């Protein structure tokens, strides 16, 4: 596998931003709504891991 190809849509629900993700190499029917928070955490998890090395 899963790699983001594109964001099709933005929506906000219960105060939280979600993006409708097109996954590269999957059909449109495999799109999923992903919370902004989870996607942002990725950069945080990478940076903290790199900082630990060092």
């Amino acid at each position: 596998f899963y790699e983001i190809e594109a964001i099709r849509r933005k929506r906000v629900r219960k105060g939280k931003v979600q993006y409708l993700i097109k996954w590269r190499g999957w059909p449109e029917t495999a799109n999923t709504w992903e919370p902004l928070e989870n996607l942002q955490s990725i950069a945080d998890v990478i940076d903290a891991f790199e900082g630990s090395l060092k």
